[PDB]
């Protein structure tokens, strides 16, 4: 395996891999890490022939109990199951008017200062509409993209690397301590601070920095948080659980 | 030639065809009608394989003199000319963080009573930065998408219909009178009001409603104007000059 890897270089033709989204004032990080990785993998496994932003809105609103409780929290693995069973329609970002069900919860400032309003708690989850937005080419059912398999990847650093290498970005989850909230650059190594919660994300490569091994990770807190929306976190040590809850899945293409 | 046609239904796999953008408080309508139609055509010409949002940002800031004066107004055929000579990078809607160069001018209310700020028009043109956004997969030069030809289409209803039918949506322009500002639905036919100015739009279809033949047009004034951002305008009589300034082009393989 390569000593360094970045899915963005590897499948440069696949623009979703480089995209950072914004979950907004809703606790749907479990949904974002999934549809972000599903988008990447649909493109990767069709060698580029299909490039669709899979809709965070559909997953968040229509998954229901197997996924958790919407904007209050949820379970990554229930998202990948849902996709293999009931699939997910396309959907761009907020006010993009791209695809069937663009996300409806507006961008906000995550533990930073900027132009947009500060994020607040967790707005009620939107209702499941099985209807695409006015304008859109095809019907909601027609627009569904399905998965063929979903699986958990075991806590093995080599297996997770191989899985990213072969098949594209994965979803993961780790424990957030307060000192993460103000990450700017470098390799994050928890030192101080209280427990905040569990946070699901997209892992899209690895590397070394000044001899510290890390995972390259896309957060769902917009591009002005962290290092342009991305962060680096110690790899090889089950640091904050980052190697404990990996899940992925292969598209039906 | 059928008695109706919607590029949205013919090329259901090209989601840009159904997408409404917002030009914001910038007179860049000349650029929007262009890059919307070029995005469409890249998808139609590749059969779905290349599915990018062409940047209104790259065209607006970088074209320079032959397009006109950026946010002050411009010339559609210059746009299509610059596309074939220099090409144009990908670039999503505001805050979409998708593609090389997303749009940097925020959305606003175009003569409607909604929640976003009113457009104050004005707009100073941004500078041309030969550089993608931080996070993007490829370089600015490497991201360029090139036109093979650009051409005008003559004032002939049938030719214009045949051009849309074969090759996809086109850019047009027409004289805007103040009674257009409050269109909601049905086929537009000017009746009263003063002249406001020239307006460049994307034409993507045609049909007949209640005996009246129309063009189906995408405006760049967001989805809350008109009929979900679209509008129909009397066809077959050069109405408001709608059949006089049709410009299009073919993308390079
Ligand atoms: C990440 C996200 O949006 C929500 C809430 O975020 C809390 C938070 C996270 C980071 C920093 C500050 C605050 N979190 C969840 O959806 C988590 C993600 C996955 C956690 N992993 C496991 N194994 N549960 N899921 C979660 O909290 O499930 C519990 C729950 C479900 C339903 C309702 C309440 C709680
Ligand atoms: C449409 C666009 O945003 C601007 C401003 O339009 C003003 C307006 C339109 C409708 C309703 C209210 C206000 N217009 C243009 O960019 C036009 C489009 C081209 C159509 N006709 C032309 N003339 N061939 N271009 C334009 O106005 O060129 C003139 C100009 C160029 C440079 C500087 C000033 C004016």
């Amino acid at each position: 395996l390569p000593e360094s890897f970045d899915a963005r270089e590897q499948w440069s033709n696949c623009p979703t891999i480089a995209q950072i989204r914004d979950q907004g004032s809703c606790g749907s990080c479990w949904a974002f890490g999934a549809v972000e990785a599903m988008s990447d993998r649909i493109c990767i496994h069709t060698n580029g022939r299909v490039n669709v932003e899979v809709s965070a809105e559909d997953l968040l609103t229509c998954c229901g109990i197997q996924c958790g409780d919407g904007c209050n929290g949820g379970y990554p693995s229930g998202a990948w199951n849902f996709w293999t069973r009931k699939g997910l329609v396309s959907g761009g970002v907020y006010n993009s008017h791209i695809g069937c069900l663009p996300y409806t919860i507006p961008p906000c400032e995550h533990h930073v200062n900027g132009a947009r309003p500060p994020c607040t708690g967790e707005g009620d989850t939107p209702k499941c509409n099985k209807m695409c937005e006015a304008g859109y080419s095809t019907s909601y059912k027609e627009d569904k993209h399905y998965g063929y398999t979903s699986y958990s990847v075991s806590d093995s650093e080599k297996e997770i690397m191989a899985e990213i290498y072969k098949n594209g970005p994965v979803e993961g989850a780790f424990t957030v301590f307060s000192d993460f909230l103000t990450y700017k650059s470098g390799v994050y190594k928890h030192e101080a601070g209280d427990v905040m919660g569990g946070h699901a994300i997209r892992i899209l490569g690895w590397g070394i920095e000044n001899g510290v091994p890390y995972w390259l990770v896309a957060n769902s807190w917009n591009a002005d948080w962290g290092d342009n929306g991305f962060f680096k976190i110690l790899r090889g040590e089950n640091h904050c659980g980052i190697e404990s809850e990996i899940v992925a899945g292969i598209p039906r293409t």
